[PDB]
């Protein structure tokens, strides 16, 4: 445990908690980040213009030799990771046979190219975390199907539910996250590469094959599209800031949960901090810092927008990016969430006096009025307003609310008295049969959250399977692209 | 033709450049465009009200009969478009059975299912307009497969192409916008009716009877889901923000195709204005206005993150909406534009002449001193580089370049001689063999493009068959509805 | 009272609430607020072209009587209230020579002389509401110097402070947006006109006359800048948005202190709705909807600067506007906030009761031990901290920390005991001496915030002294304007 | 010269120009860049501290003497650059008497005043180079005084200016972003030390005395402001957005004039690239990367402002922050267009040409009919419009259009012949004579624009005076600073 972990702040940080506070200095420049994908380029490339015969094999192989010595010099020099000073570099050490690599080929296809690739393993990484995310999300709810606990709108106590019917919000809501990341894969994984400057070339380039090779799963035909094209990055800024919202949402409610005068929930302590002044403090510091991820992530989303406002349909060093440092935010925000969901500690016995005593049950004392005595809505509605105005008034809690006070209110409100027992009122304000009576479609009665549970169960099934089939393709790619790089230089060096 | 249209000015606005100027004026609140959809949900909500047994079917004819008269009050009466007003002129009307349409219902549950139809019809709307534009994108372009044309890269001529390549781009751009509004419409046409105020209701409800009257697909199931859920909104003003940054990059292109130095291209009279001061004006009002519009866009994106951004996973009403006048005003800039591609008037000698005369067939030349004489492509580069140079500085236009200065050129640069034909440097030189040579697949050869406009037409088929076959399913719903009700009201009359 | 104000929403909505939800349908068009302004431009212009001998007497009075008709008609005519229609219906009425109104002038200066001149009224109008927000929070802090409660920091209860002591929070930052309105309205009331197009006039103008006849305070110099210049605008819309994100962060502090766990503050009963379905709820809507206020605002500051960044510096229509109905959704949230500030009904009891009973008075308690038994502040920050962990082990509200707690404690966390007494941790621990020991400047001692409103009450008087003098300087010049335009109009009549 | 320096990239970058490659790779983070002035608040508040009597003068100095040590350590372990471990490593270095450096003091005002430390520093090094920016623009301006052109609205030619002229339009812009920035500064220059947590101290401190040895010039005074307050952060972040979008402006100005069609204006070479596949490529790089640096700070300002909205008035560790490598951004895209316009290389004879043959002439020939033959403005309007419409239908340059043309041009339009000579025609026409004309205030002829330099020349003086000024303050504070350190570290070794 670090220095901060002091007076209250017992034990060290979670992992997940201490990535929040790592990212920023750890991230890469998204020059060094898309660096490896440009040396992968330059394999498939020339793997691709021997197949064609635009290279002989010796000189492929020549090329390929030479691009690994120059990848390692890279690796501790950072002025060799954008194109022509690696293109020198090569040619110092390979000699003149280098400049052909570049043969049908621009820096303008090869940046769009490594930035999608670059865009593409981030969009996995995310994909993985959100599953993470929603994973903990849905078994936490298995967990609370019968704690009881108010829901809450304009933040003011609404009616009775569960912690687990909560938490399977949280779930519908990643569920279509993961949609929109899984649709916009499928835009980010096209190759623009053939593409070249921005009208293509006369050389006799296989497209399909580089695109093969690199694993993208289709073209981006049109060769200007291949160059300009740039809403993916807009799109991939937008659906990290729409998410991050979903979670900065969350963060927010267990915030208030764990306020000291709420106290229904609270946090673990690997997920909190305290004061150096304030002893008493436990800080939610793993929410806000979560939060404070969600807020930036604006950023990139106006900037990208805003740069592609501001040129025509071309290729252009004015377009805004999305840089590894905010990718790499979210993913931290997302594990820290994650481990607060996996770890919060609710108080069950505060959640259900909450539920029972300020007045959230009262819906049903007025859909019982309606349906069991047969007054108009309206009126019911006033006569239970009126309830509540004498019992704060009273100070009487809502699970103290007899057969008396709603009779008085009754006749203070509509002159007649009321054709209800204690019985009626007594289950009409019982917040556990509040819950029970909610047993439709999505509503808090435990039956009705396990179906959901069910279903979120099988569900993040095809989310792991769909992670797995695209990670596997990209796999398999790279693979072949090695076999064929080790094919062409064993071969020259053997045999011809 | 109104009192702008003087001068240079000449006819009358085409209508889709006069939207432009009238949306804002004429556009509605989103009380009174919401307003219509929430007599739907009124309708659709006792008429299940009433297959449920919770109505008689005298009670809901009572209703059905007295939102009729309701809603006729409301056409002229902007105080009865929200919901409480609008219950107590129903409460006027037929008696106090009105209170009993609000049963299992909050005005929570009610405002999202009726902005979503509200969002679901612009959806469409939207999606006809798109489909409209890409039809004059793609229909432009096959008029063009020889309109031989420079294109551009950071603002600079770059390789030669042809106009039809050109609108292609904007085709494909076009294409994955649609697939993104889609996308979209399968989580706006969700229903969360039957959520009640945030956690269901102990009424026995038939939430799949409501979704189908209104039309909707599936149901937004958990009900926190269905009154805080609010991505869908964000979702939308994005996908209309990024479609509409690309509107602006071609409006800005042709805004530069028709600057007094291109001259490449002319705006026709019915999409320009002109100056009062200045009689010399062709002016590109409808350019410019059209990228005002896709500017305002980023800020209902802006605006709706932003709330989100700010609260908890509750309904609130703190939450910032897409609004009428926005989506108003993408419609007038996606018909703008439309017309603008429809009627522009390309100059096609001078694009043929720029193309021929001003240096972008100098990749060709050098790709053709790699391939035919072998040298290396940083050699042949520095050559033709050397070949510009000295071509600008004597004043020699790229079809005018022979045999002689490229000698002197390689000579300069590398000492030795060059051994190429005049008939090969003419021919690298030629634009119109530079387009003919870009054969490969989304490259500028006539061949290449037809094919992408042969793609093309067949997916706005698809595209087509997709937006009428969801507006059939919406108007098929509409139509039962209309008949559940009359079948009730004169069942009513005449029988009970 | 309207069909709203149901079961606990007493009485009629205060008319500041009901402001949030008249001004999206009340609101102007841009074009609409602006016309008026355009029609004292051409009277000034005119006058001054008058005084330059460009228009002789006869000519200026027949333009000027013209201008006040055609004024008449464009009250029910909105499509006279731009300029060439509005010019054309002028030539209507008093022949050719109404084209002469137009010399020296374009549309472009005169629109945007017209828009400063709007923005202009707008923006006093704005400093006076803000100037009266500020006045509620001044003269509600000095109502509540001894009201004790907790502050928060990371919604946390921090250290003892008192109500009055938070609003003198509120009242700095508001004093230092006044600055920042003022500071832009001298560069809002600088007058364009004399641009003309964008490069001046060869006819002989007085920039100076037609400046002071409008009420400016200097020019705007060069013609290029008078004509292109938005930065103001972008301005006005920031100040809006970091003016109403302080007004969000009130809301939502005094939305917390209300929910039904704090329970320390209530809003008035005019500032509250309630719910149609759940009778309980005393809902903050005004809270809400002038939070959703300030997160629209962000929406025009973007559009605008994305507008200003895709773009030369010219002339240009494609530059966004601050609209009237984002000024008056900014109006209506002030107005909105001041009286609910005025208004507002803190629990004293309960206010207190948490200061005393929820820890934040350990800070003292450590301070005492460091300043009393001289130990190390780490060492007792460490057996405060553990003093903490113990009480709520225990239950022990801070209030019942006693000298055997502490002691165990300091043997707990030391070996050692400590040194004081009973007395002294009872005043440590004392939440009403926390307040009186914090007695520094701008701490929250009565003395401190007393002396802070003294300092408040006398800005408050420069404030208004500020806003008086420049609202008498701009009705000076319209006084003057009309007064030179019926002495021209009259002395033609009678004389010439 | 290095390896992007190929073909028509002659010579080496500028390092202005450099700097747009550097700046990322080479940004700290916040938590590097403000370290350094948590140091100096560490002496400041120890040195008051032992003014105030809190701390001994041996204390003191053991402490002081503790800072320098921890300083060096830190250098190279960035995991001592947070307070927490600092302090942890102090305590193993001087022991436990480290602990007493944070009496009165919190994280939450160190850090805020740490953050403004940075802010202030970073505010006079934007402050510089902004100065440096408008150096550049008016030495400029001076040197082109009759360099005669075109001004352009709506990217269409207007009217005749000078290069001098619309240079002066950058500097009227430049002057009120100085203003902005001064006006920040003062807001930005308040300490809140001495709020600690949010509520002030017990401990008697003089929180004038640690304001003053950091030099700042006034109290943030309100506690809770102290840490709360953030609206300067936003503030700095929009200067910047709005700053940089006028450098968008011209970055886009310029990137037109240089096109290959423009031709009006060439980059110098040490501010252009090319491309490696095109040769022919002269491509506009420092540009498009200064407008990416425009766009991308919109990121900053929303994100900022969306925290600030989503919050309450409390110190929260969710605020978003203005961070280094945005302000280094910003100063390299500063400086870079300083360069560009430095050594800008117009074509005059171009400029000459568009200004005397492509109709921007034709304002005055329609001013002249008015004035000499004394027709309505809108009927020389519709004279001069059709001698164009005739003049381009024909191909006559505006310099080549004569008393023939205009004649038939009144009698195809107005029946009736016009009274003018070939002489006054063509006087009209002239291009320079249209600039002479054109002598009021703001207007492009020579001797206004002389006396617009001539008081730029005065206020750039006045604004490098506040900037030495308020320099000085810091650097003496700072020396005052280092001197109370040094008096008792070395009273304390020698005589204590």
């Amino acid at each position: 445990p670090d220095a901060t972990r002091i007076g209250r702040a017992t034990g060290a940080k979670a992992p997940e908690f201490q990535e929040l506070y790592d990212f920023d200095a750890a991230a890469l420049t998204l020059t060094s980040a898309v660096f490896p994908y440009d040396s992968q380029i330059h394999r498939a490339h020339v793997v691709m213009l021997t197949e064609q015969g635009i290279l002989t094999v010796e000189e492929s192989a020549t090329i390929l030799s030479g691009l690994a010595q120059v990848d390692e010099l890279a690796a501790t020099d950072g002025s060799l990771r954008t194109y022509l000073p690696y293109e020198a570099a090569l040619k110092r050490t390979i000699g003149s046979v280098a400049g052909k690599m570049h043969i049908g080929r621009s820096r303008n296809d090869l940046a769009n190219a490594g930035k999608r690739m670059f865009l593409r393993d981030q969009l996995l990484r995310t994909i993985e975390a959100v599953i993470g995310y929603r994973e903990a999300v849905v078994h936490k709810a298995a967990d609370h199907l019968d704690t009881v606990m108010v829901v809450y709108t304009q933040r003011k106590e609404a009616q009775p539910i569960t912690l687990g019917h909560y938490l399977m919000a949280i779930s519908e809501n990643l569920a279509k996250n993961l949609d929109r990341y899984r649709e916009l894969y499928a835009r980010i994984n096209l190759c623009p590469l053939g593409a070249a400057a921005t009208a293509g070339t006369g050389w006799p380039l296989n497209r399909d094959r580089t695109s093969a090779l690199l694993g993208f799963d289709g073209l981006v035909v049109n060769s200007i599209e291949g160059v300009a094209g740039w809403d993916h990055v807009a799109e991939h800024a937008f659906v990290n800031a729409v998410f991050l919202s979903g979670l900065s949402r969350l963060a927010s409610e267990i915030q208030l949960w764990s306020t000291d005068e709420y106290q229904v929930a609270e946090l673990d302590a690997s997920f909190a901090g305290t004061s150096s002044i304030m002893p008493q403090k436990k800080n939610p510091d793993s929410l806000e810092r979560s939060r404070k991820a969600a807020f930036a992530a604006m950023g990139p989303l106006v900037g990208i927008l805003t740069s592609l406002n501001a040129i025509e349909y071309q290729y252009s060093a004015a377009r805004v990016e999305l840089e590894p440092r905010s990718i790499d935010a979210l993913i931290a925000a997302t594990h820290a969430m994650t481990g607060v969901v996996r770890t919060l500690h609710p108080n069950k016995e505060r959640m259900r006096q909450y539920a029972a005593e300020n007045y959230s049950t009262m819906t049903d004392l007025t859909d019982m009025l309606v349906r069991r005595v047969g007054i108009d809505y309206r009126e019911a509605h006033e006569i239970v307003a009126h309830v509540v105005i004498t019992a704060i008034e009273k100070g009487i809690k809502a699970n103290k609310i007899g057969l008396d006070l709603v009779q008085e209110a009754a006749v203070a409100q509509t002159g007649a008295g009321i054709n209800v027992s204690a019985d009626d009122i007594k289950d009409a304000l019982d917040p556990w049969q509040n819950v029970l009576r909610r047993e439709g479609k999505g509503m808090p009665a435990p039956m009705s959250v396990k179906a959901s549970i069910d279903d979120a169960m099988a569900e993040l099934h095809k989310d792991r399977a769909w992670l797995a089939n695209a990670t596997q393709a990209l796999a398999n790619a790279k693979q072949t692209l090695a076999d064929s790089v080790q094919q062409i230089i064993q071969t020259d060096r053997k045999y011809l």
